[PDB]
Protein backbone atom coordinates (compact mmCIF):
# COMPACT_ATOMS: atom_id res chain seq x y z
CA UNK A 1 0.00 0.00 0.00
CA UNK A 2 1.08 3.70 0.01
CA UNK A 3 2.70 4.31 3.39
CA UNK A 4 5.04 7.43 4.74
CA UNK A 5 9.05 6.53 4.10
CA UNK A 6 11.12 6.14 7.66
CA UNK A 7 14.60 4.85 7.71
CA UNK A 8 15.18 1.21 8.98
CA UNK A 9 17.56 2.45 11.43
CA UNK A 10 18.91 5.31 12.81
CA UNK A 11 21.30 5.72 15.86
CA UNK A 12 24.35 6.71 17.36
CA UNK A 13 26.34 6.07 20.60
CA UNK A 14 25.04 7.14 23.79
CA UNK A 15 24.13 10.06 25.39
CA UNK A 16 24.46 11.66 21.40
CA UNK A 17 21.89 13.46 19.69
CA UNK A 18 19.83 11.00 17.30
CA UNK A 19 16.74 11.65 14.75
CA UNK A 20 13.96 9.36 13.03
CA UNK A 21 12.69 11.85 10.18
CA UNK A 22 9.47 10.24 8.35
CA UNK A 23 8.50 11.74 4.52
CA UNK A 24 5.44 11.81 3.26
CA UNK A 25 2.99 14.23 0.63
CA UNK A 26 1.34 17.04 0.35
CA UNK A 27 -2.08 14.89 1.18
CA UNK A 28 -0.44 13.76 4.50
CA UNK A 29 2.66 15.25 6.25
CA UNK A 30 1.98 18.42 4.86
CA UNK A 31 -1.92 19.49 5.38
CA UNK A 32 -2.05 16.98 8.90
CA UNK A 33 -0.32 16.15 12.07
CA UNK A 34 2.09 14.13 12.28
CA UNK A 35 1.50 11.60 15.20
CA UNK A 36 4.29 9.86 16.37
CA UNK A 37 4.73 6.54 18.72
CA UNK A 38 6.86 3.87 20.26
CA UNK A 39 6.26 0.31 19.41
CA UNK A 40 8.27 -2.95 20.66
CA UNK A 41 7.19 -6.73 20.27
CA UNK A 42 4.58 -7.32 23.08
CA UNK A 43 1.36 -4.98 22.57
CA UNK A 44 2.62 -1.24 23.01
CA UNK A 45 2.02 0.91 20.94
CA UNK A 46 2.18 4.40 22.98
CA UNK A 47 1.45 7.21 21.85
CA UNK A 48 4.66 9.85 21.48
CA UNK A 49 4.06 12.74 19.90
CA UNK A 50 0.46 14.25 19.21
CA UNK A 51 -0.06 17.50 16.83
CA UNK A 52 3.20 16.88 15.29
CA UNK A 53 4.91 19.34 18.12
CA UNK A 54 3.47 17.82 21.28
CA UNK A 55 4.48 15.73 23.57
CA UNK A 56 2.31 12.38 25.38
CA UNK A 57 2.67 12.38 28.62
CA UNK A 58 5.55 10.16 31.14
CA UNK A 59 7.44 11.27 28.00
CA UNK A 60 10.55 12.47 28.46
CA UNK A 61 12.12 15.92 27.90
CA UNK A 62 14.49 14.11 25.54
CA UNK A 63 12.12 13.72 22.36
CA UNK A 64 10.49 16.23 20.39
CA UNK A 65 9.29 16.96 16.60
CA UNK A 66 8.98 19.30 14.05
CA UNK A 67 7.85 19.54 10.47
CA UNK A 68 8.94 20.83 7.07
CA UNK A 69 7.29 20.49 4.24
CA UNK A 70 6.03 16.91 3.51
CA UNK A 71 8.86 15.74 5.78
CA UNK A 72 8.61 15.38 9.92
CA UNK A 73 11.63 14.06 12.28
CA UNK A 74 11.49 12.71 15.46
CA UNK A 75 14.94 13.41 17.62
CA UNK A 76 15.93 12.08 20.62
CA UNK A 77 17.94 14.94 22.29
CA UNK A 78 20.40 12.51 24.60
CA UNK A 79 20.25 8.71 23.52
CA UNK A 80 19.75 6.40 26.75
CA UNK A 81 19.55 2.63 26.04
CA UNK A 82 15.37 2.61 27.13
CA UNK A 83 15.21 4.39 23.25
CA UNK A 84 16.02 1.30 21.33
CA UNK A 85 12.81 -0.05 20.54
CA UNK A 86 10.59 0.95 17.16
CA UNK A 87 9.35 4.10 16.43
CA UNK A 88 6.53 5.08 13.87
CA UNK A 89 5.36 8.43 12.47
CA UNK A 90 1.87 8.78 10.92
CA UNK A 91 -0.68 11.18 9.82
CA UNK A 92 -4.26 11.47 8.31
CA UNK A 93 -4.65 11.33 3.96
CA UNK A 94 -7.77 13.31 3.11
CA UNK A 95 -7.06 12.37 -0.24
CA UNK A 96 -7.56 8.64 0.44
CA UNK A 97 -9.28 10.01 3.67
CA UNK A 98 -7.48 6.66 6.18
CA UNK A 99 -4.66 6.36 8.61
CA UNK A 100 -1.19 6.56 6.86
CA UNK A 101 1.76 4.95 8.40
CA UNK A 102 5.29 5.23 8.52
CA UNK A 103 7.48 1.79 7.51
CA UNK A 104 9.37 2.42 11.23
CA UNK A 105 12.63 2.70 12.45
CA UNK A 106 15.08 0.95 15.07
CA UNK A 107 17.09 2.95 17.55
CA UNK A 108 20.54 1.43 18.04
CA UNK A 109 22.49 2.25 20.77
CA UNK A 110 25.34 2.17 18.57
CA UNK A 111 27.38 -0.45 21.11
CA UNK A 112 30.16 -1.14 17.95
CA UNK A 113 31.17 0.44 14.49
CA UNK A 114 28.26 0.48 11.79
CA UNK A 115 28.71 -2.69 8.83
CA UNK A 116 26.91 -2.25 5.66
CA UNK A 117 24.82 -5.20 4.67
CA UNK A 118 26.49 -8.46 2.05
CA UNK A 119 23.52 -8.94 -0.30
CA UNK A 120 23.83 -12.33 -1.89
CA UNK A 121 21.22 -13.44 -3.94
CA UNK A 122 20.09 -16.84 -5.25
CA UNK A 123 18.13 -17.85 -8.02
CA UNK A 124 15.93 -21.08 -7.79
CA UNK A 125 18.39 -24.46 -8.11
CA UNK A 126 17.31 -27.08 -11.02
CA UNK A 127 16.57 -29.88 -8.55
CA UNK A 128 13.88 -27.45 -7.32
CA UNK A 129 12.62 -26.41 -10.66
CA UNK A 130 12.71 -30.11 -11.55
CA UNK A 131 10.81 -30.06 -8.64
CA UNK A 132 8.08 -27.25 -10.37
CA UNK A 133 8.83 -24.41 -7.56
CA UNK A 134 11.23 -21.38 -8.03
CA UNK A 135 12.28 -19.76 -4.97
CA UNK A 136 14.96 -16.81 -4.39
CA UNK A 137 16.47 -15.61 -1.48
CA UNK A 138 18.39 -12.73 -0.64
CA UNK A 139 20.89 -13.73 1.83
CA UNK A 140 21.81 -10.28 3.81
CA UNK A 141 24.81 -10.96 6.75
CA UNK A 142 27.55 -9.10 8.91
CA UNK A 143 25.74 -5.71 9.36
CA UNK A 144 25.20 -3.32 12.06
CA UNK A 145 22.94 -2.07 13.34
CA UNK A 146 19.99 -5.13 13.04
CA UNK A 147 17.62 -3.11 10.57
CA UNK A 148 17.10 -3.20 7.06
CA UNK A 149 14.19 -2.64 4.69
CA UNK A 150 14.20 -5.11 1.63
CA UNK A 151 12.78 -4.53 -1.63
CA UNK A 152 11.85 -6.69 -4.85
CA UNK A 153 11.40 -5.71 -8.52
CA UNK A 154 10.27 -8.18 -11.32
CA UNK A 155 11.64 -6.07 -14.48
CA UNK A 156 11.82 -3.11 -12.58
CA UNK A 157 8.51 -2.92 -11.55
CA UNK A 158 8.62 -3.57 -7.88
CA UNK A 159 7.25 -7.27 -6.53
CA UNK A 160 4.64 -6.78 -3.37
CA UNK A 161 3.25 -9.88 -2.65
CA UNK A 162 4.89 -13.33 -1.88
CA UNK A 163 8.13 -11.51 -0.35
CA UNK A 164 8.69 -13.14 2.86
CA UNK A 165 11.62 -11.15 4.84
CA UNK A 166 13.47 -12.78 8.61
CA UNK A 167 14.03 -10.80 11.31
CA UNK A 168 17.87 -9.56 11.73
CA UNK A 169 19.28 -12.40 14.42
CA UNK A 170 23.23 -11.71 16.08
CA UNK A 171 25.06 -14.13 14.34
CA UNK A 172 27.92 -15.80 16.10
CA UNK A 173 30.33 -12.42 14.91
CA UNK A 174 28.44 -10.32 16.46
CA UNK A 175 27.21 -8.66 13.52
CA UNK A 176 23.27 -9.25 11.70
CA UNK A 177 21.84 -11.80 9.51
CA UNK A 178 18.75 -12.02 7.55
CA UNK A 179 16.96 -13.46 4.42
CA UNK A 180 14.20 -12.42 1.98
CA UNK A 181 12.50 -14.92 -0.20
CA UNK A 182 10.16 -15.29 -3.03
CA UNK A 183 8.29 -17.88 -4.15
CA UNK A 184 7.30 -18.08 -7.57
CA UNK A 185 6.48 -20.46 -10.04
CA UNK A 186 9.05 -21.92 -12.44
CA UNK A 187 6.97 -20.00 -15.65
CA UNK A 188 6.55 -17.04 -13.38
CA UNK A 189 10.61 -17.03 -12.55
CA UNK A 190 11.40 -18.10 -16.61
CA UNK A 191 8.69 -15.28 -17.67
CA UNK A 192 10.65 -12.05 -16.39
CA UNK A 193 14.32 -10.37 -18.11
CA UNK A 194 15.18 -10.22 -14.47
CA UNK A 195 15.17 -10.33 -10.58
CA UNK A 196 16.29 -8.29 -8.11
CA UNK A 197 17.00 -7.28 -4.78
CA UNK A 198 17.33 -4.27 -2.55
CA UNK A 199 18.36 -3.77 1.13
CA UNK A 200 18.62 -0.32 2.38
CA UNK A 201 20.79 0.05 5.25
CA UNK A 202 21.56 3.24 7.60
CA UNK A 203 22.47 5.26 4.65
CA UNK A 204 23.77 2.84 2.58
CA UNK A 205 21.23 1.03 -0.08
CA UNK A 206 22.61 -2.29 -2.47
CA UNK A 207 21.19 -3.89 -4.65
CA UNK A 208 21.55 -7.07 -6.83
CA UNK A 209 19.69 -8.59 -9.82
CA UNK A 210 19.31 -12.22 -11.21
CA UNK A 211 17.97 -13.80 -14.67
CA UNK A 212 17.12 -17.38 -15.38
CA UNK A 213 20.37 -19.03 -17.24
CA UNK A 214 20.45 -22.92 -17.54
CA UNK A 215 19.89 -25.65 -19.96
CA UNK A 216 16.58 -22.94 -20.59
CA UNK B 1 -2.85 5.08 24.27
CA UNK B 2 -6.74 4.87 24.81
CA UNK B 3 -9.69 6.52 23.12
CA UNK B 4 -12.28 4.32 20.63
CA UNK B 5 -13.13 1.54 22.48
CA UNK B 6 -12.47 -1.94 21.09
CA UNK B 7 -12.36 -5.50 23.36
CA UNK B 8 -9.14 -5.97 24.20
CA UNK B 9 -8.68 -9.23 22.95
CA UNK B 10 -10.89 -11.59 21.33
CA UNK B 11 -10.51 -15.64 20.25
CA UNK B 12 -11.50 -17.94 18.08
CA UNK B 13 -10.07 -21.86 16.49
CA UNK B 14 -9.05 -22.08 12.94
CA UNK B 15 -13.01 -21.75 11.04
CA UNK B 16 -15.28 -20.06 13.61
CA UNK B 17 -16.27 -16.64 13.58
CA UNK B 18 -14.97 -13.47 15.39
CA UNK B 19 -15.89 -9.88 15.71
CA UNK B 20 -13.98 -6.98 16.49
CA UNK B 21 -16.44 -4.50 18.39
CA UNK B 22 -15.77 -0.78 17.62
CA UNK B 23 -17.49 2.14 20.15
CA UNK B 24 -17.42 6.01 19.51
CA UNK B 25 -19.37 8.99 20.04
CA UNK B 26 -21.44 10.98 17.66
CA UNK B 27 -18.64 13.10 16.32
CA UNK B 28 -16.56 10.11 15.03
CA UNK B 29 -17.92 6.92 14.54
CA UNK B 30 -21.78 8.48 14.24
CA UNK B 31 -20.87 10.71 12.07
CA UNK B 32 -17.57 9.78 10.31
CA UNK B 33 -16.73 6.79 8.42
CA UNK B 34 -14.43 3.79 10.39
CA UNK B 35 -11.45 2.54 8.65
CA UNK B 36 -10.09 -0.77 10.28
CA UNK B 37 -6.28 -1.53 9.74
CA UNK B 38 -4.92 -5.40 10.65
CA UNK B 39 -1.47 -5.26 13.08
CA UNK B 40 1.49 -7.83 12.90
CA UNK B 41 3.44 -6.81 15.55
CA UNK B 42 6.68 -5.14 13.71
CA UNK B 43 5.21 -4.40 10.52
CA UNK B 44 2.71 -1.35 10.46
CA UNK B 45 -0.50 -1.33 9.89
CA UNK B 46 -2.08 -2.37 6.34
CA UNK B 47 -5.71 -0.81 5.68
CA UNK B 48 -8.15 -3.38 5.42
CA UNK B 49 -11.40 -1.92 5.64
CA UNK B 50 -12.39 1.82 4.23
CA UNK B 51 -15.48 3.59 4.13
CA UNK B 52 -17.12 1.68 6.54
CA UNK B 53 -17.63 -1.50 4.97
CA UNK B 54 -15.36 -1.38 1.76
CA UNK B 55 -12.08 -3.65 1.52
CA UNK B 56 -8.45 -2.56 0.45
CA UNK B 57 -7.13 -4.16 -2.35
CA UNK B 58 -6.01 -7.74 -1.47
CA UNK B 59 -7.98 -8.48 1.17
CA UNK B 60 -9.97 -11.65 1.48
CA UNK B 61 -13.79 -12.03 1.87
CA UNK B 62 -13.56 -13.32 5.57
CA UNK B 63 -13.28 -9.82 6.48
CA UNK B 64 -16.09 -7.56 6.59
CA UNK B 65 -17.20 -4.37 8.74
CA UNK B 66 -20.50 -2.56 9.79
CA UNK B 67 -21.44 0.93 11.33
CA UNK B 68 -24.15 -0.14 13.51
CA UNK B 69 -24.79 3.42 14.89
CA UNK B 70 -21.86 4.61 16.83
CA UNK B 71 -19.94 1.54 16.97
CA UNK B 72 -18.62 -0.62 14.96
CA UNK B 73 -17.84 -3.91 13.94
CA UNK B 74 -15.23 -6.09 12.01
CA UNK B 75 -16.06 -9.77 11.79
CA UNK B 76 -13.53 -12.40 10.28
CA UNK B 77 -15.74 -15.40 9.02
CA UNK B 78 -14.22 -18.63 8.86
CA UNK B 79 -11.12 -17.39 10.99
CA UNK B 80 -7.64 -18.58 9.95
CA UNK B 81 -3.94 -18.68 11.67
CA UNK B 82 -2.53 -15.37 9.54
CA UNK B 83 -5.69 -13.73 10.72
CA UNK B 84 -3.36 -13.81 14.33
CA UNK B 85 -3.14 -10.08 15.14
CA UNK B 86 -3.89 -6.48 16.26
CA UNK B 87 -7.05 -5.21 14.63
CA UNK B 88 -7.78 -1.16 14.91
CA UNK B 89 -10.67 1.08 13.99
CA UNK B 90 -10.20 4.43 13.34
CA UNK B 91 -12.13 7.75 12.10
CA UNK B 92 -12.17 11.62 12.00
CA UNK B 93 -13.95 13.36 15.07
CA UNK B 94 -16.10 16.58 13.83
CA UNK B 95 -15.39 18.47 17.23
CA UNK B 96 -11.61 17.47 18.52
CA UNK B 97 -10.83 18.02 15.09
CA UNK B 98 -8.81 14.84 14.85
CA UNK B 99 -8.62 11.20 13.61
CA UNK B 100 -9.38 9.22 17.09
CA UNK B 101 -7.76 5.73 16.85
CA UNK B 102 -9.14 2.62 18.77
CA UNK B 103 -7.70 0.57 21.59
CA UNK B 104 -6.82 -2.15 19.83
CA UNK B 105 -8.06 -5.91 19.69
CA UNK B 106 -5.10 -8.63 18.98
CA UNK B 107 -7.37 -12.09 17.77
CA UNK B 108 -5.64 -15.32 18.99
CA UNK B 109 -6.13 -18.73 16.42
CA UNK B 110 -6.67 -21.34 18.93
CA UNK B 111 -4.57 -24.24 18.29
CA UNK B 112 -2.73 -23.54 14.94
CA UNK B 113 -2.02 -27.03 13.18
CA UNK B 114 1.57 -28.55 12.84
CA UNK B 115 3.52 -27.51 10.04
CA UNK B 116 6.70 -29.25 8.68
CA UNK B 117 9.61 -26.85 7.48
CA UNK B 118 10.06 -26.47 3.60
CA UNK B 119 13.84 -26.90 3.52
CA UNK B 120 15.14 -25.49 0.35
CA UNK B 121 19.39 -26.01 0.09
CA UNK B 122 20.55 -23.55 -1.92
CA UNK B 123 24.48 -23.51 -4.38
CA UNK B 124 26.86 -20.87 -4.50
CA UNK B 125 25.95 -18.69 -7.22
CA UNK B 126 27.73 -18.09 -10.38
CA UNK B 127 27.83 -14.91 -9.90
CA UNK B 128 28.97 -15.22 -6.31
CA UNK B 129 31.65 -17.80 -7.17
CA UNK B 130 32.25 -15.34 -10.40
CA UNK B 131 34.42 -13.36 -7.32
CA UNK B 132 35.84 -16.07 -5.96
CA UNK B 133 33.23 -16.54 -3.07
CA UNK B 134 30.46 -19.03 -1.85
CA UNK B 135 28.08 -19.55 0.69
CA UNK B 136 25.75 -22.23 0.75
CA UNK B 137 21.99 -21.01 1.98
CA UNK B 138 19.16 -23.80 3.82
CA UNK B 139 15.64 -21.65 3.30
CA UNK B 140 13.50 -23.30 6.13
CA UNK B 141 9.91 -21.97 5.90
CA UNK B 142 6.44 -22.69 6.35
CA UNK B 143 6.88 -24.20 9.92
CA UNK B 144 5.03 -24.44 12.72
CA UNK B 145 6.22 -24.26 15.83
CA UNK B 146 9.26 -22.41 15.71
CA UNK B 147 11.76 -24.68 17.43
CA UNK B 148 14.59 -26.06 14.32
CA UNK B 149 17.72 -28.06 14.67
CA UNK B 150 19.46 -27.35 11.70
CA UNK B 151 23.09 -29.44 10.47
CA UNK B 152 25.55 -29.24 7.98
CA UNK B 153 27.26 -32.05 6.43
CA UNK B 154 29.39 -31.96 3.67
CA UNK B 155 30.22 -35.51 2.15
CA UNK B 156 28.11 -37.23 5.52
CA UNK B 157 30.01 -35.22 8.09
CA UNK B 158 29.32 -32.56 9.93
CA UNK B 159 31.10 -29.75 8.38
CA UNK B 160 30.02 -27.30 11.11
CA UNK B 161 32.22 -24.95 10.97
CA UNK B 162 31.68 -21.39 8.98
CA UNK B 163 27.71 -21.91 9.79
CA UNK B 164 25.44 -19.11 11.16
CA UNK B 165 21.58 -19.87 11.91
CA UNK B 166 18.79 -17.67 11.83
CA UNK B 167 16.48 -17.48 14.83
CA UNK B 168 13.31 -18.32 13.42
CA UNK B 169 10.82 -15.50 12.51
CA UNK B 170 7.03 -15.25 12.58
CA UNK B 171 6.20 -14.71 8.47
CA UNK B 172 2.73 -13.41 7.46
CA UNK B 173 0.95 -16.38 7.72
CA UNK B 174 1.86 -16.67 11.62
CA UNK B 175 4.06 -19.87 10.33
CA UNK B 176 7.93 -19.34 11.19
CA UNK B 177 11.02 -19.17 8.73
CA UNK B 178 14.39 -19.72 9.80
CA UNK B 179 17.59 -19.84 6.84
CA UNK B 180 21.01 -20.78 8.37
CA UNK B 181 24.02 -20.55 5.68
CA UNK B 182 27.74 -22.46 5.50
CA UNK B 183 30.39 -20.19 3.82
CA UNK B 184 33.66 -22.12 2.08
CA UNK B 185 35.73 -21.08 -0.39
CA UNK B 186 35.18 -21.77 -3.66
CA UNK B 187 37.89 -24.39 -3.66
CA UNK B 188 36.66 -25.65 -0.40
CA UNK B 189 33.00 -25.95 -1.44
CA UNK B 190 34.23 -28.04 -4.93
CA UNK B 191 36.28 -29.72 -2.06
CA UNK B 192 33.29 -32.59 -1.68
CA UNK B 193 31.33 -34.59 -3.37
CA UNK B 194 27.93 -33.80 -0.96
CA UNK B 195 26.99 -31.23 0.46
CA UNK B 196 23.44 -31.53 3.15
CA UNK B 197 21.31 -29.49 5.03
CA UNK B 198 19.87 -31.16 7.64
CA UNK B 199 16.36 -30.30 9.59
CA UNK B 200 14.83 -31.78 13.26
CA UNK B 201 11.20 -30.32 12.98
CA UNK B 202 9.57 -31.91 16.03
CA UNK B 203 11.03 -35.38 16.00
CA UNK B 204 10.94 -35.50 12.32
CA UNK B 205 13.78 -35.01 9.88
CA UNK B 206 13.70 -33.74 6.52
CA UNK B 207 17.69 -33.47 5.17
CA UNK B 208 18.15 -31.99 1.57
CA UNK B 209 21.64 -32.13 -0.42
CA UNK B 210 23.25 -30.01 -2.67
CA UNK B 211 26.27 -31.24 -5.44
CA UNK B 212 28.72 -29.02 -6.96
CA UNK B 213 27.35 -28.22 -10.65
CA UNK B 214 25.74 -29.63 -13.61
CA UNK B 215 23.35 -28.54 -16.29
CA UNK B 216 24.75 -27.06 -19.42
Amino acid sequence: QSVLTQPPSASGTPGQRVTISCSGSSSNIGENSVTWYQHLSGTAPKLLIYEDNSRASGVSDRFSASKSGTSASLAISGLQPEDETDYYCAAWDDSLDVAVFGTGTKVTVLGQPKANPTVTLFPPSSEELQANKATLVCLISDFYPGAVTVAWKADGSPVKAGVETTKPSKQSNNKYAASSYLSLTPEQWKSHRSYSCQVTHEGSTVEKTVAPTECS
